[PDB]
């Protein structure tokens, strides 16, 4: 095969870097493969990438997710038979300058939920049912009501849409329903950053890689609930999701993105080539300077290829 073409379907948050290592995978795959390549890349909330495979049937080579957790849940064994863990990441609150209030917020970030909290404020996040981005951010929230002791998922989840708790478990109805339209949803968190930018969205929750991409202002949260310290599972592990879309429950959790190349992967050969380059020092590199480091080293599980199993652990 001299032309091929590799079907992506991931991740909104790993499009920018994504899109440089497919750009070098292609100088890559002509020199050393001999193979002209173009790829046929779908980005999207990460739940909605793993249905269109397991619940849409799509065709596809590849899958990326922020939530590596989706792959064994719901495309094993019938869709893939193996997956890798590679990235991680830390929720955050971004906005511009322009951003109502946002010398304040900068100012006094441990107090963000009351600025959020403002009726003159609008914020928005992902939709929990199609991106992994949108269900931590409501489990964020949740996580924040039980570190600082005040109401805030009352406050700003459950008096502004119809997602619920009960105890630590939350819910997110298959039709979502903004309450106040101060709070703005979008399929997938890169959907905000636009809105954010442009100055009539004030704050979002998202990645901190995403904002340091987007050149965006944004402040850190406590590492209790910002989802990326390893060392807090147990405590994360109290809350979890139910989405609507899928049916599951999914356990709050440090984030870790996972990757797989599906059973009946088209060009099956070619993807794996792809992702022994991807998690390779050239990927590894270009995820670097988009300040989202690969884990030392990636950790692999089921039958994995041994064409990565030099880059990996497996397990």
């Amino acid at each position: 095969s001299r032309e091929a073409r590799l079907i992506i379907f991931h991740a909104g948050s790993l499009s920018i870097p994504l899109s440089q290592v497919e750009e070098k995978f292609t100088k890559y795959a002509q020199e050393k493969l001999g193979v002209k390549v173009t790829f046929q890349d779908e980005a999207s909330g990460s739940v909605k990438a793993v249905r269109k495979v397991t619940d849409l049937k799509k065709r596809a080579d590849i899958v990326a997710v922020a939530d590596y957790t989706l792959i064994p849940q719901l495309m094993i064994p019938n869709y893939t038979d193996f997956y890798v863990l590679f990235a991680t990441n830390e929720i955050v609150i971004a906005f511009t300058n322009k951003s109502k209030y946002a010398d304040e917020m900068l100012k006094n970030p441990d107090k963000w939920y009351e600025i959020l909290s403002r009726p003159d404020v609008s914020f928005g996040f992902s939709d929990p049912n199609q991106d992994p981005c949108g269900y931590r951010s409501v489990m964020v929230m949740k996580l924040a009501e039980l570190y600082y002791g005040r109401p805030i998922f009352k406050e700003l989840v459950e008096k502004t849409t119809n997602i619920y708790s009960n105890g630590t478990r939350i819910y997110a109805p298959k039709e979502i329903i903004i309450k106040d339209k101060r709070v703005i949803m979008r399929p997938k968190e890169t959907d905000l950053v636009g809105l954010v930018e442009s100055g009539s969205l004030d704050y979002i929750f998202i990645y901190k890689s995403v904002a340091k991409q987007h050149h965006l202002s944004y402040i850190t949260l406590p590492d209790d609930i910002n989802l990326g310290d390893f060392n807090k599972a147990d405590f994360y592990g109290r809350v979890s999701i139910t989405l609507g879309s899928t049916g599951k429950t999914i356990k709050a959790k440090p984030i870790v993105y996972g990757i797989t190349v599906l059973k009946n992967a088209p060009n099956r050969e070619l993807a794996i080539e792809f992702l022994r380059f991807l998690l390779g020092n050239e990927g590894r590199k270009i995820f670097e300077d988009n300040y989202q480091e690969f884990l030392s080293p990636p950790v692999a599980f089921g039958n994995v290829p041994p064409e990565i199993r030099r880059l990996v652990e497996v397990k």
